Order: structure tokens, then sequence, then C-alpha cells
């Protein structure tokens, strides 16, 4: 029944199935649709998630205007997940003013000191993550990254935040298809919310840290903060330092290795700044510029989050288009990183884009891959220092090279979350 | 899970049972579970419907904040009523923005100027009305009040706001338990919102009102109106214009009968301002304050919405008390015209109530029948005049008196809507 609102609007798309929507066009995953999409039909188009209606905007100014000026206004939240349960109240899925609050008491553990007090605490799990990788190169064994950089990324991120110190090596106390039918069947999100259907793992067992960081500064912050929320946001902030920092690690690492003359010109700038094979500090890792070009050109190619969204709270006329109220706004971050409209030989692995000699010609509103405005990725300056005090000390002594089942080229997960399709494993030598 | 929030916020009511909340209290009907809540627990309760918690209020100042105060900011919206189907764009459903704009585009239909026109379009009915009921006079045979009544209210409606005339003995083409259910499955709202579970009879025969009144004021004032918004907002008038003039016309004659020293007192001002049984005009209906004054009793006693409601949007602190956000705050208004803390002998028909010297004696907070604020009862003023132009013409010619099988008292209908139990029958005789 209101499958049939951009073609009122005059807004074009594909031609929506009954219930359906546009869903069955996923089967290539949402960056091969988005991609498609963003030829088909140009700067705007809609489609339908079942009966949800999306806009797909790629206006630099209409992307700032929806991520930050009319932030606070109109597109305040994303779109309604579930089921979720006590979740619900986790910063990432709360709405309109209880996500200000949250986002307030959660700001200023992010804060460039907050962050340069965990430059000591981090630099001891790079050297377990070392030395459990000189045992898999000193044995000729090609290495699983997401294996090596999980556990090491889990160690980082238990303790950043409550100071649980383990070797990931041994028992991790943290373990974490339908979705797809959540989406023709939204309508039965409200119904799995009373039954409950939300483990009771670190309910009761994050919910027992009686502690008598990050977990720190939340009671000492306690409309002000609650428990079981307490227990929501660690479940938040664990996963995202545990996968976000592990999986793009591994995509690093697989550009590096396909593209050697990348990976040794990078080297070279490591002992330049730390010689001597210097530990890293705070200021010394904020130095490395081809590190942060390197970075970034990964974040390019792989965007994890591939799609940023704002649910439009009410009627507007953004950059002159009216938009009604119920729209979930989307901004393919995938299929604008790699818009030829924009890059050249998109697809190609180019640190060089981001030199400070061309780092001016890139829209950020093109190039979005924490998102934009107030309610942008909380953690983006923790899981780049994160990410790159791990760099520095893996690529200090060892170097990386493709084998036999290495997967090239890398084929992107044609499901949901952006992931390989094989695990990322690579031959490790010391030098 | 949420059956705690009162518990939390030291907030008596009933203990709720798991899931049903409190609705196996409604067994008595909503009315004698406010009655007795108001008596158990003072100025504030809570309670559950199903898992939706219900805050009742009886204070007049928390009453004018709610509904007056912080209603376009907080409390702008009703309980989300479904499955509705295109029915959600009716003003009395419709929220926020949406219900702003319909509020303005139907205003004016209820101006002094525009019900001063439809005093002499009324002015026919009545005789029908008399003529309908000289027949069931002269024979000696009790008669069905809201059977004579709705058909009177029935003629109005239709051609008040678009000008079809039908005698209401033909053929009247205009024909209108689970919603418990709803409350405990309020998740099966969004699942009947696909299945278009919301007949076609006026969807195509009011939506083929081409007329190529209310209906004239919309498409002359289609950011504009649409059309099956039109539909939409005509099945809203039509009902209202039926049932709660209707029904409240036989409560009236009800009172009029038990209390026959009233209805002489009344007939007696009704041949002074009208001579000769002089046709009511618009300003002789709002001279008459003795029927200005057994109208309002009536609805103090039978008080048509028995409550009034309104979702808190977001937390708020109003006269001193801490409301979270997704409440449903509650005005109990039948309890509330019947408390003894405010009315002398409350279960008694007493219309000196209204009198001019002691008309002052009462709080517009506590006596809401029309409800308050910006989204108080739309066609309140015109509701008063048809049913006083009704009132005028019927006891200018007969009188009423109690019957064999005439219930005496009255009970209301101890299920969902203010009702009687049994129909209204009266004898009629003629002056
Ligand atoms: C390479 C690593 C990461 C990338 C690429 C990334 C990217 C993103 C993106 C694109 C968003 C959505 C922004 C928007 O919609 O405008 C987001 C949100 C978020 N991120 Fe990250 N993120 C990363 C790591 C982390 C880490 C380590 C944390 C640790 C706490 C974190 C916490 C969050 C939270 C809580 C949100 C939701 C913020 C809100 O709704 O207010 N992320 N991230
Ligand atoms: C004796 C007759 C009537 C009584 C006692 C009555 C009472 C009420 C009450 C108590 C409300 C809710 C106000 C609130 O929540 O604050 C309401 C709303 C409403 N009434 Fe009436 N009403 C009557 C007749 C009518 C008539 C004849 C119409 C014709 C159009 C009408 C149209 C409406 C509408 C559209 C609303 C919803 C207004 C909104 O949501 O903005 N009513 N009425
Ligand atoms: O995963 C989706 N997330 C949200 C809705 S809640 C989700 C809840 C969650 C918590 C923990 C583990 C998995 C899921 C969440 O809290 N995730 C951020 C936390 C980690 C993180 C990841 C990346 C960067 N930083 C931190 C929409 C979204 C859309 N685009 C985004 C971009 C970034 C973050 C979230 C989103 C999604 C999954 C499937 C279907 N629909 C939505
Ligand atoms: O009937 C409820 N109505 C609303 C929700 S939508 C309802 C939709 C409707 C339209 C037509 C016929 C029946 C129902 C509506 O549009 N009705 C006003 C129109 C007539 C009218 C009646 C009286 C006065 N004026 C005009 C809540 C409400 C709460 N208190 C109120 C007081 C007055 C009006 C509405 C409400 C209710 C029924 C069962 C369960 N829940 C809610």
């Amino acid at each position: 029944h209101s499958h049939g609102l951009f073609k009122k609007l005059g807004i074009p798309g594909p031609t929506p199935l009954p219930f359906l929507g546009n869903i069955l066009s996923y089967h290539k995953g949402f960056c091969m649709f988005d991609m498609e999409c963003h030829k088909k039909y140009g700067k705007v188009w809609g489609f339908y998630d079942g009966q949800q209606p999306v806009l797909a905007i790629t206006d630099p100014d209409m992307i700032k205007t929806v991520l930050v000026k009319e932030c606070y206004s109109v597109f305040t939240n994303r779109r309604p997940f579930g089921p979720v349960g006590f979740m619900k109240s986790a910063i990432s899925i709360a709405e309109d003013e209880e996500w200000k609050r949250l986002r307030s008491l959660l700001s200023p553990t992010f804060t460039s000191g907050k962050l340069k007090e965990m430059v000591p605490i981090i630099a001891q799990y790079g050297d377990v993550l070392v030395r459990n990788l000189r045992r898999e190169a000193e044995t000729g064994k090609p290495v699983t990254l997401k294996d090596v950089f999980g556990a090491y990324s889990m160690d980082v991120i238990t303790s950043t935040s409550f100071g649980v110190n383990i070797d990931s090596l041994n028992n991790p106390q943290d373990p974490f298809p339908f979705f797809l039918s959540i989406t023709v069947f939204p309508f039965l999100i409200p119904i799995l919310e009373v039954l409950n259907i939300c483990t009771n793992f670190l309910r009761k067992s994050v919910k027992r840290m009686k502690e008598s960081d990050f977990l720190q500064l939340m009671i000492d912050s306690q409309k002000a903060l609650s428990d079981l929320e307490l227990v929501a946001q660690s479940i938040i902030f664990i996963f995202a330092g545990y996968e976000t920092t592990s999986s793009v690690l591994s995509f690093i690492m697989y550009e590096l290795a396909t593209h050697p003359d990348v990976q040794q010109k990078l080297q070279e700038e490591i002992d330049a700044v730390l010689p001597n094979k210097a530990p890293p500090t705070y200021d010394t890792v904020l130095q490395m510029e081809y590190l942060d070009m390197v970075v970034n050109e990964t974040l390019r190619l792989f965007p994890i989050a591939m799609r940023l969204e704002r649910v439009c709270k009410k009627d507007v006329e953004i950059n002159g288009m009216f938009i009604p109220k119920g729209v979930v706004v989307m901004i393919p971050s995938y299929a604008l990183h790699r818009d030829p409209k924009y890059w050249t030989e998109p697809e190609k692995f180019l640190p060089e884009r981001f030199s400070k000699k061309n780092k001016d010609n890139i829209d950020p509103y093109i190039y979005t891959p924490f998102g934009s405005g107030p309610r942008n990725c909380i953690g983006m300056r923790f899981a780049l220092m994160n990410m790159k005090l791990a760099l520095i000390r893996v690529l200090q002594n060892f170097s990386f090279k493709p084998c036999k089942e290495t997967q090239i080229p890398l084929k992107l997960s044609l499901g949901g979350l952006l992931q390989p399709e094989k695990p990322v494993v690579l031959k490790v030598e010391s030098r």
C-alpha cells in the first residue's frame, strides 16, 4: 500500500514487489545494490526494505544537512532495531533525549587526555601480540590474522574500559539469517519485545562488576546514569573495540601484502620515527603521516559500516527536496567511497589519495568512514590510536606476504556485514 | 518486566499481574475502576493496561499543565490506536505536526458564524423528529429514544457537513470484544497494520463525493489537504455527530423523566423565550440558561468520554512530579465528576450546580466533559447547539414520563463505552 511514496514524490528507484519491497535485490549484498542503484538513478533514489521506504542521497550538501545541520532537530535517531530488550538503553540504539544524555555522559571517555592515559596500557598486549605471532612465524605456518588480531583487540578493550587482563589464548570469557524477516515483519519486533528474546552471561557478570576507566567514569558520573543501562554500554563498547578493530586490521594487512611497495614504504617510516624499534607513544603515532594514509585508504575501500542511516522524524524540505516523516534517509558510504565521479581508479589501493598534497581534493561528506555530526563514531579517535599502535609493533618485527590459500582478489562477504568471504591468511616472516 | 515503574517512582497503584497488568480490574468498567482507585490511592496513582503504564492524575494544576500548558510540547498525542489503516490520518488519531496541520485546517468549520449558518438548516429535521414522534405518541406505545434521536442526529450530520437529505426511517446508508486483547497484544497492532484489517462502503462512496459546508471547506483549503485523508475526516465527523449527539440526548431525557420538576421548569423557560412555540434561532438558544444547566449537569453524570488521555512524549517534571517518557497520562473525567471532595451529593441530578449563583464554585479542570486545551473537542460548540436545538423542539411539543420497562435507576454499560445497559424507553405524551 505504501509502495507508491517515491512514485508520488517523483523520485526514481527499483520497482518494489508487494510486502518484500526491494529486499530480493540484496542477493549480492547491500554494497552491490547501492553501487548499481547509484548508477541507475543518480544523485537521489528510493527503495523499500519491506514496507519501509529508504531514501538514498549522495549530495554532499544534503549529506551535510542530514548528518550535521538538521541532526538534533529532524535526523536524531537510526532505524528502530529489535528485539533488543534492556539493550534499548544502549547509546547507539537509544533515541532523542535519552541519547543526548548518554552521548554527554560517555563523551569524555575519548578525550585527547583519556586516550593518552591508554597508550602506556595498550603497549602491553602488542608485545603479547608479537610474541603470539613470533611462534606462528618461526614455524612456517600461515596465520589467520583475525584470530591473533581479535585476541589482541579483545585484550585491549577489556582493560581500556574495565581493567581485566587476560592472554587471549586461554579461555576467553566473551562469546557473541532472520534479520531479513525482521524487515518484512518489523511488526514482529514489538512481538518479540515481550517474550524477552533479547544470554545472562555478562548481564549478571558485568552487572557484577562491583569494583569494590570507562567503567570508572560511569559510576563517577552516576537524570544521571543507571546500572542495567551501565551494562548495556559495556556490551556496545566491548563489541566495537573487538570486531571493528580486528576486522579493519585484517583488511589493512591484506592490502599491505598484495601491495608490498606500500608495506616497505610504511616500514621505513616506522623505523624512522621510532629508531631502534622504539616503543610507540601518543605523540609518535600522530606524527606518522603515511600510516595515517594507509589507514584512511583501507577505510575507503572497506568502510565496515557500509551505510549511514537517519530516521527523518518530521516533514522537511532539505536542499530543495521534500522528505516525508518516517522515511529512513541513507548515505551509501560504500558506494560513495568507490564512486568514479570523485575517485580515480577507485578499485585500486592508492594511499597517495590522502597525502597532504592531495588530501584537500577529498570531500569529507563523500569520505565518511566514521559518520559525521553529533552522532558520528564516538570511539573514532580511540580506534584510530588502538589500530595504529598495533600496526607499529607488528610491522616493526614482521613482514607479510601472500600465501597459496590467500584469496586474491579478496571477495567481500556477499552476506550482511562487511567481512571477507574467506578469512585473511598470510605468511609471516621475521625481520 | 516493566511492571515496576510505579514501584520505582514511589507512586501507588494496584499490583499488576504479569502480561495482563491490571486489565482484569476492568470487569466493572473503566469508571468503577477509576472511582475505586481514586479512593484507594488519592491524588495520583498508576496502573498497567497490559505492559503499558498509565498514570492517573486528579490535580487541577497538573491537569491544567498536561492538557494546556505542556500540550504542544510534551502531551500532544493520545494513545496509539490500531489497526486503523488509512484512518491513521484522521485528526483524532494523527500525531504531532500532522495533527497541528489538520487542527488548523478544520478549525474554521465551527466558528460562531459557520454554526449560525447551520441553525436555519437544522430547523428542518427537528420537525421530522417531532412528526416521527407524534406518530409513536398518538399511539400509546413506549419510544426508544436513541432510535428517533439517532435518526434525527444522522439527518443533521449528513447535511451540516455534506448536504445529503434523507428521512432516517427509510434505508439509512450508514452502518458502523477484541480491543482488550489489543492492550495485552499492542505488539499485534503493527501486525494487523499490514493485512489491511482497517469496509470500502464510504471509502469509495464518500471518496466519490465529487460535488461536481465541512466538505466544501476542505477542497477549498486544498502542506495542503489530501483526498483519502478527506474521507477519513468525514468518517470521524459522521460518527461523532451521530453517536455522541444521540447518546447524550437519551441521557438528558432519562433525567428529565425521573425528575419531572426539572422537565417542567425547563419547559417553562422554552415557552418564555420562544412564545407561541416559536422556532429556535441561534441567539434564542444561547439565551436559555436553564437549558444550558440541564445539559451541563447531564454531562457531569455521563461524560461519554469517561477518560482524557495524553501520551507523555519525553521526560518531564510537572507540578513537582517526575514523569518518564512513554507513560500515558490519564484524567478520570467520570471519577472526577462524581468526586464528593468537589460535588455535594454527586450521584444526584442537580442542575442548580450550574446556576450563575453557583457556576463559579466549579473548577474547569475538574469538570471537563469536552476535554481542554488545543486538543479539546473540536465540535464542542456545534454539538451543544445541535442538542439544544433538538431539546427545544421536542419539549415544546411533548412531555416525558417513565414507563413500566424503564430501567430505574439506570445502569451504565459495565462494558467498554459509556452507554446504558438497557436502551432508554420512555412514554411520550402530547401537549
Ligand atoms: C575502525 C573502527 C571503527 C569504525 C570504522 C567505526 C565507524 C562507525 C560509524 C560509521 C558509525 C556511525 C556514525 C553515523 O551514523 O554517523 C559508528 C558509530 C558508533 N561507534 Fe564506531 N567505528 C569504529 C570503532 C569503534 C570503537 C572502537 C568504538 C568504542 C566505543 C565505537 C563506538 C561507536 C558507537 C557507540 C557508535 C554509535 C554512536 C551513537 O549512536 O551516538 N566504534 N562507528
Ligand atoms: C455531547 C457531545 C460531545 C462530547 C461530550 C464530546 C467530547 C469530547 C472529548 C472529551 C474529547 C477529547 C478532548 C481531550 O482529549 O482533551 C473530544 C474530542 C473530539 N471530538 Fe468531541 N464530543 C462531542 C461531540 C462531538 C461532535 C459533534 C464532533 C463533530 C466533529 C466531535 C469531534 C471531535 C473530534 C474530531 C475530537 C478529537 C479532537 C482532536 O484530537 O484534536 N465531537 N470530544
Ligand atoms: O549493526 C547495526 N548497528 C546499528 C543499530 S544497533 C547495534 C547493536 C549491536 C551491538 C553490538 C553488536 C552488534 C549489534 C550497534 O549498537 N552497533 C554499534 C556498536 C559497535 C560498532 C560498530 C561499528 C562502528 N562502531 C561501533 C545501525 C547502524 C547502521 N549503520 C551503522 C554504522 C555504525 C554503527 C551502527 C550502524 C545493524 C546491524 C544489522 C542491521 N541493522 C543495523
Ligand atoms: O473512541 C476512542 N477514541 C480515541 C482514539 S481514535 C477514535 C477513532 C474512532 C472513530 C470513529 C468511531 C469510533 C472510533 C476517535 O477518533 N474518536 C473521536 C471521534 C468521535 C467522538 C467521540 C467523542 C467525542 N468527540 C468525538 C481515544 C480517546 C480517549 N478519550 C477520548 C475522548 C474523546 C474522543 C476520543 C478519545 C477509543 C475507543 C476505544 C479504545 N480507545 C480509544
